[PDB]
């Protein structure tokens, strides 16, 4: 089938993340009739981690990139993570598209270095993508 569309909105708010650091985090969606994909929600510059994590729905997928910026150690080293929540209790035609659509949303952000995929609290937890991103 034809590729799902790509909101600019996303490709100017992961923008604003990777060059103007203004935006700790961004949440994309799959709109209503699963034809594009849409920014969803934003996080402050200074937004937590934890603050991330109380956006993401249980029961529904999400997709979000973070600017994970690692603890201090010979200057701050930071990786920008792409995320594919997934949790197991999303319905499997949403878990299907996400999974369908996670290409071209990945293809419109220049510049992702880190590729996390969780399905629970622990995958997506910070120390678990702490690890992956440090990797
Ligand atoms: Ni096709
Ligand atoms: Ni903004």
């Amino acid at each position: 089938g034809p590729g799902i569309a790509v909101s600019d909105d996303c490709v100017q708010k992961f923008n604003e993340l990777k060059l103007g650091k203004k935006h700790r985090y961004v949440i994309f969606k799959l709109n209503d009739d699963n034809t594009e994909v849409v920014v969803e929600k934003v996080g402050g510059p200074n937004a937590t981690y934890e603050d991330f994590l109380a956006q993401l729905p249980e029961n529904d997928c999400r997709y979000a990139i973070f600017d994970y910026e690692f603890e201090v150690d010979g200057g701050q080293r930071n990786k920008i993570v792409f995320i594919l929540w997934a949790p197991d209790s999303a319905p499997i035609k949403s878990k299907m598209m996400y999974a369908s659509s996670k290409d071209a949303i990945k293809k419109k952000l220049d510049g992702i270095q880190v590729e996390v995929q969780a399905t629970d609290a622990d995958e997506i937890s910070e120390d678990a993508v702490k690890e992956r991103a440090k990797k």
